[PDB]
């Protein structure tokens, strides 16, 4: 099912609103730091599905080590559709929620920034899950993606194809320029023995080199380790209930 | 786990059927070069539901040869009498695809596969006598034994030494024996694809020799596993899928 252009027109709405609070520079001292000294807690999170019935995850890890020192999966009800460009609509609330939790139980593991699997500016409305997500908590987040979400002028055509393929060892990356000039994120190759890149833009108070430079530290395989042990907990977590 | 009393009517069972196993050619096509005269290959699964141990789905499919596109499809689901155990992996499907069989006698006859596929071994057994050879004598049918891993019987080992051989198979259709502790041939290892390396364990069923249960394994491999095996499985998971409604 879809929302009523009513509903749609609300969001959108919302999204512009919130969209002034995006802050997209470095606001911590670990981000200007040649190698991140300071930074020790990296936060990831997930939401899948069995709808309605799902499963959203908050994990921390350790930084440098990637070791997860927190986890968290609740079992939700997320009634709301997935419509491209409206995301954090049906998630983000779910998400909120897991970091208060963490806030309320163990309040010194409290990630520094938080990797989010979703666009944050590069996003229809320049305002993304992982700026949603951002606004809300007032943590430092990063958006990463798996697909490219075709907005100003983006497109996953050959000319597309062909800079992935100038992609050659993990780091490499290459800036995603809209029409309008802007960049709203950078295509990365995560690591070496991988040709599918992530593309990561900024959620909030982050610079995007500074946010692609740590998305590649998080990388032992293609996903980001935050990302993906938030991906590996929520569906083990529900094998545990169903199953 | 059945009780050794019952382990022990299933060998005395395995005996007895042994003795009609034919371990040579008896049709036309599969003595021609190019196997003219095939029209039909059957392949078999029985696949079962994640988290129940006794519900299970087995199908059967007909493809064409040599195209290898499926002209029938059969699935059912069916109720376990009994557990997983190697060697006696007969004693837990072979009643269901004998049925399958039978309905397709019943509904097209004249799609009657001229060769099974089997996902399992034949006479490479620990008695000679495996789920290959076992539906082979109960439907008079051809088939041919097609496995995964290597059933280590008779001195057969997956060693470093056997890991070795494996290597020296460089490209499809490159084969080695399996030679157990008595000298004889109870198989062989084929690389069945160019763009894989783990090999298939081919041993004769039922009506069938080595060399050419090898040689049409071999052509009925798009990828890895030979086709109708494949489809069989693709059918099982499909079904479960829509018996559970998802
Ligand atoms: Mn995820
Ligand atoms: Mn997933
Ligand atoms: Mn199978
Ligand atoms: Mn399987």
């Amino acid at each position: 099912e879809r929302p009523p252009e009513e509903t749609l027109s609300l969001w959108k709405g919302e999204q512009a609103r919130l969209k002034a609070r995006v802050v997209d520079r470095d606001t911590e001292a670990w981000q200007r730091d040649p190698s991140f000294s300071g930074l020790q807690k990296v936060g990831g999170v997930d939401v899948s599905f069995v709808s309605v019935r799902a499963c959203a995850s908050l994990v921390v890890l350790s930084y440098p080590e990637l070791k997860v020192v927190y986890e968290d999966s609740r079992m939700v009800g997320l009634k709301a559709p997935y419509v491209s460009g409206f995301l954090a609509f049906r998630e983000v609330p779910f998400l909120v929620e897991l970091v208060q939790r963490l806030q309320e139980k163990e309040p010194d593991l409290m990630p520094q920034v938080v990797l989010v699997d979703g666009n944050g500016v590069l996003h229809q409305r320049g305002f993304g899950v992982a700026c949603h997500l951002g606004v809300l908590t007032e943590l430092p987040c990063i958006g990463v993606a798996m697909k490219l979400l075709q907005v100003d002028g983006l497109e996953n055509n050959a000319l597309h194809k062909e800079k992935i393929v100038l992609l050659q060892a993990g780091g490499d990356t290459f800036p995603l320029i809209g029409s309008s000039g802007t960049v709203l994120g950078m295509a990365l190759r995560s690591h070496d023995h991988s040709t599918k890149p992530l593309y990561v833009s900024v959620g909030h108070r982050i610079s995007l080199e500074v946010a692609v430079r740590l998305t590649h530290h998080c990388c032992r395989f293609r996903i980001p380790e935050p990302i993906r042990q938030a991906d590996i907990r929520s569906r083990e977590y529900i094998r545990r209930t169903l199953g």
